[PDB]
């Protein structure tokens, strides 16, 4: 769907912006425990955030959720109010009708 | 200064915004390592920068810069145009004339 | 008793081998998140290895766990069976009587 | 052989951590510096400065520690380093 896309790959970017590696070590992790990629994001965001929490530690996973709602803040703009990976995921069904 | 006020303080709350526990583990390591409190971040951003690194990783590094820029831009300028600790910590020393 | 003085003291030697500011930095996290100490490792096993994980993620709990069990070996026992903490309290505790 | 022996052992040292371990290290190593797990016996020192950008040097050092006790396992004497483990594999297998 487009919602899941522009959420999957807007956190792609985001990654790919902290360091060149980060997508390929994340999905290395995702691959090996989950049998998923990003798009876990937006199909079930608690437990991406779970599982980021499993590679780098809570602390890490906290600042991950927050860039990637700054990001998405950026991107889609238009009232963003998420505090979490899940509201985030709520209010992009909600923009895009899904 | 202002300047080491204001950086220091915005740290601060950006640690605590991410998890009770970050500001006691991230000072518990920069004290047992370089015998420096969070003020760290203004006098010797590189020093910083390399210290969060060895606690969790250049990953976990860069994503608590990038969170730090933007809770600084927030702070003072909606764009400060900085896209490291050292170049932020340049502009604000430029900002107050420090 | 005994056994949890056994744990404890193997573990802050461990922590103290890897690093000098890993003691404090995990005593932080722990104080900080469970109110609890080093000797929660003993107490409480499965908590202490989930707050290992919660700092670091769960590749870095694992090793420490690792470790832990691999100390403990060269010191008991170099027969005990143990792949976990949990079961190396529990192997403790027989060992012990407690 | 003493660079072939300590790659292996590493990667067995990595698979009993975790499944996923080898493939996240290996993704980091080669993003990062287009390298394999041999870097630990071609530069040891730039191997476990690798493995502290990925998860810091309280896990890097545990990691150390644990690919320490693995090798000597398998091989075994004298080695508190990775440093000086590639040292003692090399004298010997004259390398
Ligand atoms: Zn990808
Ligand atoms: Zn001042
Ligand atoms: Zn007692
Ligand atoms: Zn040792």
């Amino acid at each position: 769907s487009k919602g899941r896309d522009i959420l999957t790959k807007t956190i792609i970017l985001a990654l790919r912006e902290v360091a060149p590696g980060l997508e390929a070590v994340l999905e290395a992790h995702l691959r090996a425990t989950l049998n998923s990629g990003i798009e876990l994001a937006y199909d079930d965001p608690q437990k991406f955030k779970e599982a980021v929490s499993k590679l780098f530690g809570e602390y890490s996973a906290r600042l991950l959720e927050m860039v990637i709602i700054s990001k998405l803040k950026g991107r889609l703009g238009e009232d963003i109010e998420a505090n979490s990976l899940e509201e985030l995921v709520s209010e992009i069904r909600k923009i895009y009708g899904e």
